């Protein structure tokens, strides 16, 4: 399949070179998989989701996304126009309030919710979790992510937007999960992107166009934008049967575009997510 005039991030993950605008992908499109978006919520009524998105859990007075961040990430995972896996199912878990903030205990409970709730869902191709959030180091937030990965859920987390070593940030510093950095359309490391040895992969993160609340769209930047690219790719590769939840991050690193990114600090891998699709 080919989507003309796709967002630059979608065209990048299916390209060996930057500067293209057509997203190529197998038409399975993540059908049969499920991706949890652990964020501020999802505006499920957005027509871009085509009824494939729904809120399954909230820790606040409403499950509605009154922020736009969680809707934007879910749009990058599997919206029809701005999504990597255009046929996956999206389950919203609102652990962040409408200001984008949330206590670590609530975030920890949300990860343990996904660990159990996936047994209540129909995901024969596998389950993915997309964590576009982060804060200071916390061994309990890290261990909640390891428990989530250990249960058979591909956990993709943001490296962080501190332009520092992600070792001092959770759940970014949890080694068992997939820590994702951000790059821009000229294959440069995003000026805000965290780095370090804990990073597993890079994804498009600067000026990413996706859904927004109010049935609208907008373009924002952040490692929180690169994480849904990897998560959607994992649900895409898992539906194709190319990998599993325990080995998706390793498989994505193995098939990534190598050495194409600039301003990658010494010790940080120079890998860019790549779906390896041949039309």
């Amino acid at each position: 399949a080919a989507q003309t005039n796709a967002p630059w991030g979608l065209a990048r993950i299916s390209s060996t070179s930057p500067g293209t605008s057509t997203y190529y992908y197998d038409e399975s499109a993540g059908q049969g998989s499920c991706v949890y978006v652990i964020d501020t919520g999802i505006e499920a009524s957005h027509p871009e989701f085509e009824g494939r998105a729904q809120m399954v859990k909230t820790y606040y007075y409403s499950s509605r996304d009154g922020n736009g961040h969680g809707t934007h990430c879910a749009g990058t995972v599997g919206s029809r126009t701005y999504g990597v896996a255009k046929k996956t199912q999206l389950f919203g878990v609102k652990v962040l309030d409408d200001n984008g903030s949330g206590q670590y205990s609530t975030i920890i409970a949300g990860m343990d919710f996904v660990a159990s709730d996936k047994n209540n869902r129909n995901c024969p191709k596998g389950v993915v979790a997309s964590l576009s959030l982060g804060g200071g180091y916390s061994s309990s937030v890290n261990s909640a992510a390891a428990r989530l990965q250990s249960s058979g859920v591909m956990v993709a987390v943001a490296a962080g937007n501190n332009n520092a070593d992600a070792r001092n940030y959770s759940p970014a510093s949890e080694p068992s999960v997939c820590t994702v950095g951000a790059s821009d359309r000229y294959d440069r490391r995003s000026s805000f992107s965290n780095y370090g040895s804990v990073l597993d992969i890079f994804g498009p993160g600067t000026s990413i166009l996706s859904t927004w609340i109010g049935g609208s769209t907008r373009s924002i930047s952040g490692t929180s934008m690169a994480t849904p690219h990897v998560a959607g790719l994992a649900a895409y590769l898992m539906t194709l049967g190319k990998t599993t939840a325990a080995s998706a991050c390793r498989y994505i690193a193995d098939t990534a575009n190598k050495g194409d990114l600039s301003n990658i600090p010494f010790g940080t891998v120079n890998l860019l997510a790549y779906n390896n699709y041949q039309a």
